[PDB]
């Protein structure tokens, strides 16, 4: 059998850059039917279509017992009210659970179970974030600066974004009155 | 059935010091038979017994496809010429990897498979290490102060310790002449 080679790289904790890892991007205009004031979501993919995020992966052959890691920097800006945040996704295999390490930045994570129940987890430099086996998860932006974090997650977890894709979160992480809020999703479908 | 609750927990990257988690610690008296030089061992734990590392772990219940994560505070010192270091081990389920992030400190890595074959990894702040399926793995402070560093792995990976203690690693980590020298361990049986 061959043993895999061991290795080591080094991540920039200033701007999340994994070094040979090579970036996907999405921009705004890759997130259709995600944000709740869809408008403000068409104006400002018209008028500039920013990018959202960017992630660095180093992922491994889909195997039991193995693990994925990558880092995102996940860029300031609010689509009317509602913060940048990641597309979100369930997990394939429902029951793998990740592991967030916060880096640089203001934000948090929203978490859902299968069921539709939400759960919100700020997120500042140094928060390590347990992501429970069978949630749902989706990263936000709450300040005017990247946010940047690390993830750890099973190399055979998969991804499921249809589901959330077509339904969204049960939540939203909006700013009224220059006041950051946590609030049920008016367009929640269930 | 229950989904998990979700949580955050605040990581001091300057202390290693993971919030409520309870520290477990491995002064040298708990490492007999693990360095080259077994008088200076003996001594050592006479004169002074030091912490050798503390650990802060985050566990789950053991299950497939569930994460743990956990700090190690790995102190400086030397056993006669030979770095201070983790007892080292492999996984019970032998194919499940680990992912390690550097936070503070000048370290490295250790890796071996089951035929013997070793390979070191340089660990500073920053440097996320890949441990691969059905490596040991021991980490080392090569220098003056605390080396810290972050560790994700499966919640059912489990522990060999036996097979380390008995055979030790085929490779140690030592300073002549004031240099950091990594060479063959002249008291490995195989
Ligand atoms: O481990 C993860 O889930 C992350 O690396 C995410 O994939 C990343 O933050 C981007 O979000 P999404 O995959 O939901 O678009
Ligand atoms: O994930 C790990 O393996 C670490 O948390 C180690 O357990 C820790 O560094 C202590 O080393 P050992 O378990 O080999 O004594």
């Amino acid at each position: 059998m061959m043993y895999k080679e061991p290795f080591g790289v080094k991540v920039d904790f200033e701007t999340g850059i994994i070094e040979g890892a090579k970036k996907s991007v999405r921009r705004l205009s890759d997130m259709e039917g995600y944000f709740v004031d869809e408008r403000a979501w068409k104006e400002l993919v018209e008028k500039e279509d920013p990018v959202v995020y960017e992630v660095y992966a180093v992922e491994q052959e889909e195997k039991e017992g193995d693990l994925n890691f990558a880092t995102t920097v996940l860029y300031p800006g609010k689509v009317g009210k509602e913060f940048f945040f990641t597309k979100g996704h369930f997990h394939a295999k429902l029951d793998r659970a990740e592991v967030y390490v916060a880096l640089k930045g203001k934000g948090g994570m929203l978490l859902q179970t299968p069921e539709g129940d939400a759960k919100w987890i700020s997120m500042e430099p140094g928060t390590v974030v347990y992501v429970p086996p069978y949630w749902a998860h989706r990263t936000v932006n709450i300040g005017d600066e990247p946010f940047i974090f690390l993830a750890i997650y099973p190399a055979d977890a998969g991804h499921d974004y249809g589901t959330i894709a077509e339904k969204g979160f049960s939540k939203i992480v909006i700013e009224e009155n220059g006041e950051v809020k946590v609030v049920d999703n008016p367009r929640w479908k269930k």
